[PDB]
């Protein structure tokens, strides 16, 4: 079956830029063109919510 549902690399590449900037979706987001803002901060401070 396909993984999609938020690639292993797209994690990374937020977890790099975010350790870096902080919850600066605004920027990531330019990053990741497809992955808006609102996406990306939900899916963080959802899945993702290791703020370290």
């Amino acid at each position: 079956v396909k993984k999609t549902s938020w690639t292993e690399e797209e994690d990374r590449i937020i977890y790099q830029a975010h350790k870096r900037l902080g919850n600066r979706w605004a920027e990531i987001a330019k990053l990741l063109p497809g992955r808006t803002d609102n996406a990306i901060k939900n899916h963080w401070n959802s899945t993702m919510r290791r703020k370290v």
